[PDB]
């Protein structure tokens, strides 16, 4: 009588968080403290930047695609203590001064977790508490071209730098560091959100997870 | 009225086996013959007849039965057509050494979900939109290809030489340009085969809720 | 015999700067530039001359100028097997925007050394032949796209959705289905484009022998 | 003056050797006497470690890695690549043994240098050291082919260990190690061997290096 963790992994703009979001929308669970099924995010687990880090992070110059960027060891000390059942503080990361807030959000033990992420599958140690491991495959020009459109119409971003810091960093991370670990994933969802049959056969299982 | 997967891959990516262990866990090996609510079709089973200029060039081993016109289309399409209006069907037994269909010939009830795999399940438009899942077995090309050498050892009585040069000539190109090109047709990706428990329950359990349903 | 190389590769992966590179560090910018002992003849020249229906399925954007079907084979193959036999061609001149083949030609006398450059330069069985050396461009399916948003934004003043609609609808199924498969027949194959200039200087190099005797 | 450094890497049976080989007969340079060759071959594997007591043990229960980079004396190919650009004669071992080498070999400073390896372009250090790279890539079912045909005829050990060990120890060090190391090379070599308008480009290179420019 442990929560089920569902691993999902994928590269950048593939369709990880609307694939989790449209799950959990489609159970209808958005009462937090009594919600069985919950989403938690590897963006959630930024490490503290010094202040070189910080300083480099203004210039453009930090990699927040790195597995270096992120804690791993928070990670598995928060996702072993939900396989073990308990209540876990989610830390609320404040990007302007890229710290943690000391406020904190709290998740109760629900019985399907859902942690989404693209080195997700990156550390063996989380890798192995996961019972299902789910990757969003699309094309890497499909996924450049959304990533392109979010960050101009959605965050406003320059389309030089956005270009530039997409070869420099996202690419090489993602086929240095999450790639690799697309072997490691038990069912492979190509083309993300849109594609529907995928996404009803992965809501069906959590409710049969959740009727017994 | 039948809920209808298609299951396609490469040779030796497990489809078979992947559709075998589907219904094994299914119960469905218990369950007899008339009241079985899962059934497999295979594509090899609709292998066109061979006409007299074709088994000249099979005889002499220059024809590719992995190329999609060694398959019978319009057979498939009808068949499957008339599965999914209730219909029972008959489906033909392909003598490979002649190249024909014996005169002897299967029945299969309708049943509640049917899984038919073949590695060019999806290349036709016609059959493919008659699946309302579609599933693709994505095992490495080196992967598959060690698969294929011990199973055509134990199988049959080839050489090793015989085997590659085969595969290299034939089934490897055959594979790239005809059945690699429909994954992208596929809904759903199942890694290695009957080795991925994960998803087999995963479609095992949804199989049970349509029964169920 | 002139001594003909077809260079393929995707959009914007640097066909077309690796062949004026080629010929700039050779010499023929600074020449007489009638009878020029290297030449580059662009397969974008010999597009196809019907427009009226499709100018209606062209004009609002509704065409695939990547299509092979856009491109005159047979004026390809005239015009490559006759600059094989030593003799003097007529060249196109085109409009990209307004699928114009002006009443004029290039007139292009007959080099030593001949590059052409296609994104299908290796797509007819035909034309392929002709080719003694085949050049393949390898710059990842990103990688380009993000050179060619770029191209299209600052050197056509074209903006982001139209151009990122283009390239989804039209230049990436094309590349993948016709120029990538073609990716086989290459002799060598040359990594990221232009800045490669070791791949550049072989080739250069390779050429100035062939002038050199 | 100082000697030209060639890198050349790609999977096991690839046609690494063989193109390294083809080329140096082309150049009729293994007719020469061994004191005075102008173009040498090296290969990687003449330099696997000599590893410890803990690395011994992994290795007799058959369950050690020996296409891992651990497994590969990283500092004597880089002192002994850097010692032959320095015109020295040098001393190659001999044969990983089956963890120790007796003899050597004698290398006197020759003005072309073939380094060819799974893993030549892995270490920064070494890599650095070419002056031009080279990567044979050979598709991945091709590749086992000949290898499952080359470890039969060669070594002759049953079928059911040839395929384990492959998947097991070679295939995942390749996509790990190998593969990532292809966007590091300055020309790819499609098919290998069979591939000789590559060859005698390169062929042709080495031969200008020798005398001239
Ligand atoms: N809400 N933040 N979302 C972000 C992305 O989803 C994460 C990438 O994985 O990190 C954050 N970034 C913030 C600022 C930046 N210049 N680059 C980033 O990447």
């Amino acid at each position: 009588g442990e929560p089920f963790l569902i691993g999902v992994s994928g590269g950048t703009a593939s369709g990880k968080s609307s694939v989790c979001a449209k799950i959990v929308q489609l159970l209808g669970q958005n009462d937090y403290r009594q919600k069985q099924v919950v989403i938690l995010s590897q963006d959630s687990f930024y490490r503290v930047l010094t202040s070189e880090q910080k300083a480099k992070a203004l210039k453009g110059q930090f990699n927040f695609d790195h597995p270096d960027a992120f804690d791993n060891e928070l990670i598995l000390k928060t996702l072993k203590e939900i396989t073990e059942g308990k209540t876990v503080q989610i830390p609320v990361y404040d990007f302007v001064s890229h710290s943690r807030k000391e406020e904190t959000v709290t998740v109760y033990p629900a019985d399907v977790v859902l942690f989404e992420g693209i080195l997700a599958f990156y550390s063996q140690e989380v890798r192995d508490l996961f019972q299902m491991k789910l990757f969003v495959d699309t094309d890497a020009d499909t996924r450049l071209s959304r990533r392109v459109l979010r960050d101009i119409s959605e965050r406003g971003r320059d389309l030089e730098q956005i270009l530039s810091q997409y070869i420099t960093f996202v690419k090489p991370a993602f086929e240095e560091f999450c790639l690799p670990t697309k072997k490691y994933a038990d069912v492979i969802i190509p083309r993300g959100a849109d594609n529907l049959v995928a996404i009803n056969l992965i809501v069906q299982h959590i409710q049969d997870i959740l009727n017994g």
